[PDB]
């Protein structure tokens, strides 16, 4: 509870953001009179819809690496990248909605932020496994 | 293990439900002869497909707030909302499949249940951070 | 940290794989000149796109049962099924991309692997709840 409080905070933040994306899609459906089960129509809608879906399919990847990084590398560092990513995603959604081209900048920022969490998670896990493994390897060649 | 057993139970339940949604979509594909990579056809299919996809994109949001709420607020309360939500989602899927209109009632029930988890998670995290922060704020104005 | 290190490893692996699926879809978009917010075009593209989406909607189910199984049943066993599943998913993506029929074999392997995690998670949770419940049931009929 004490060692994961920040990660949980970022996580909740992330959820709130996804919730926001949804409300926006619901509003797009209304504005452009696009009723389910339809997911296609004017590009101005399709973009808003696609921005929400794209963010939704990366969320688990975010939550996953956020927690692994926070637990095996550094909680504060993992949480900071969590924010930077979450912010980049907001900018992505908002940009994408205006123009498909305006999604790129924010998309890249997201990748960089997400790739850090992955690199950190990797470095964390590596630090946890490698030593013990190398010692077991040496002990073997006794 | 002892402090999260209920959350894990609800979680497993949630997975089983998603698994159920999938089998249903697979059955829809068969019934309406809609082979991949197609995701469009008769509305009777599209609804079933969309019900499964909509539940799938909220699942992470569910799992996320379920665990944060269960860990920072109250496990039993978080687990109860987990059920209420999971049930609302079943009703959503089943309703949506019949009619796009029959998805609304259950959809709202889902939102309410999900919003609770978020409110609880928020209250939990707030209780964990606020005090320490306020004391640090006061100590500063010494 | 020590009791979940393998699960976190498999998890990170899983993320890396999803990241791989994405890059592939981005490459498909380029190859077949399919720019967002479009998600339809030549079947050779649609399959690649659908393979990535299908893997993305099961990921949370994977992560969920992976951790519940690893925590309530056996970490090493849960991690092994994690690999077997993750491998089956790679084979699924790669097969699907070539042909919709080549996705079936790997898809089934995925189901089997995933169903194990669910069975294990169930057995784990059952072992944690059942006894205490039965004793409470007997104590009642005192
Ligand atoms: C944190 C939770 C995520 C946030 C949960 C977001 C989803 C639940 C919110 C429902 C808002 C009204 Se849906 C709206 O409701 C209209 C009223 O009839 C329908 O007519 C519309 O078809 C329909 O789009
Ligand atoms: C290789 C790639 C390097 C990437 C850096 C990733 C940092 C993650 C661990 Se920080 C820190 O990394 C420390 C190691 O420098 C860990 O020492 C423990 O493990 C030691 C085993 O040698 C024990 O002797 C020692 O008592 C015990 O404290 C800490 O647990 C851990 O918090
Ligand atoms: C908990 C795990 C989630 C539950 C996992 C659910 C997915 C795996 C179950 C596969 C069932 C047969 Se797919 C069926 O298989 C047919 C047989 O050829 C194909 O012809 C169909 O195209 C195809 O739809
Ligand atoms: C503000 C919004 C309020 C929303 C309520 C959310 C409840 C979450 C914590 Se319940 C309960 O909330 C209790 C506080 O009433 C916490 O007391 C601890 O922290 C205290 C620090 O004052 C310590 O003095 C004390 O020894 C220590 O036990 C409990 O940890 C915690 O289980
Ligand atoms: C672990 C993280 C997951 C991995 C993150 C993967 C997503 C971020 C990587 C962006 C690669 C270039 Se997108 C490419 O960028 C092109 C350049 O203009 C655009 O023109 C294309 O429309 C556009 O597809
Ligand atoms: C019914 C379906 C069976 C499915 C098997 C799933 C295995 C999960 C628990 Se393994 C193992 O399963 C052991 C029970 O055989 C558990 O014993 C504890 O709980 C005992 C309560 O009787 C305590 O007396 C004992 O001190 C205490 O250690 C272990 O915690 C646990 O690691
Ligand atoms: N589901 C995504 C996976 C690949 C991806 O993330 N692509 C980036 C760069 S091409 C994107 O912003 N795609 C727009 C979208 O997914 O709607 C897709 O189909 O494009
Ligand atoms: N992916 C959803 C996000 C918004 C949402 O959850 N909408 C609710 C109320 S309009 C719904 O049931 N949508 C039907 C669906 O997603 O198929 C969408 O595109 O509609
Ligand atoms: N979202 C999936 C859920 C059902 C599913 O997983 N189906 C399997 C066997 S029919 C599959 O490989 N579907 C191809 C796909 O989802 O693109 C769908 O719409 O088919």
């Amino acid at each position: 509870k004490d060692e994961v409080a920040l990660l949980a905070a970022v996580t909740l933040l992330g959820v709130l953001l996804q919730a926001y994306f949804s409300l926006q899609v619901i509003s797009a459906r209304r504005a452009f009179r696009v009723s389910p089960p339809l997911t296609t129509g004017p590009p101005e809608f399709e973009r808003v819809y696609r921005a929400q879906v794209n963010c939704s399919e990366y969320f688990p990847l975010f939550l996953a690496t956020l927690w692994v990084a926070g637990i095996f590398f550094h909680e504060g560092a993992a949480a900071l990248c969590g924010l930077v990513y979450l912010f980049a995603r907001l900018r992505y959604f908002q940009g994408y909605a205006r123009s498909a081209q305006l999604r790129l900048a924010p998309l890249y920022a997201s990748a960089r932020a997400l790739w850090l969490l992955v690199a950190l998670a990797a470095l964390g896990l590596l630090a946890h496994f490698l030593p013990a493994a190398l010692r077991a390897a040496l002990l073997g060649r006794l």
